[PDB]
């Protein structure tokens, strides 16, 4: 798959993750520079989103779309994941009162992009993280899975809404 940036076009660098497959743990670091294990034990769904910042317009809606659900959902764990520092990170939730939300940084290890398969290749996002949903069950095992064509379009929430129904 390829995903498009105005007239720019990214192959996805890391392992291909699939629908069917167990979702693999990595290391993520928190707003506390605290070293975290991106999945969670004993919860029905794990929503696991990443986007190439959280500074982007289209990126901040996504990040408030996820703080919205946190507290309409409190039986699914929600992720947000980016290569923006934990600091940067922290400010713009902060700022804009995404206090629900678990964001998490990839910038350590990039373990997030190299198991997910969502490291953008060559060209001006580079080593960013492609705007992407895998939704987990309670096994750990991806049940749905979207990496958007078009970087400048939100996820589709719609599809997602009927895998967590
Ligand atoms: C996340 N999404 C985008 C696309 O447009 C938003 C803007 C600006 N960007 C730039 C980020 N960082």
């Amino acid at each position: 798959q390829k995903v498009t940036f105005k007239e720019e076009t990214y192959q996805l660098e890391g392992k291909a993750l699939k629908v069917g497959d167990k979702a693999p743990d990595v290391k993520l670091v928190n707003g506390d520079l605290q070293e975290v294990n991106l999945l969670k034990q004993g919860v029905r769904f794990q929503v696991v989103s990443a986007l190439p910042s959280l500074t982007g317009s289209v990126c901040l809606l996504q990040a408030k779309h996820f703080n919205e659900q946190t507290g309409k959902l409190p039986s699914v764990s929600f992720s947000v994941i980016s290569m923006d520092l934990p600091f940067s990170q922290g400010q713009i939730a902060g700022a804009e009162g995404i206090k629900d939300l678990r964001i998490l940084s990839d910038f350590r290890y990039k373990a997030f992009g190299e198991n997910y398969g969502v490291l953008l290749g060559k060209g001006s996002l580079q080593g960013l993280l492609a705007r992407s949903v895998f939704v987990l069950d309670d096994k750990g095992v991806v049940i749905y899975k979207e990496i958007v064509q078009n970087i400048l379009e939100e996820p589709n929430y719609e599809a997602l809404l009927k895998v967590l129904k």
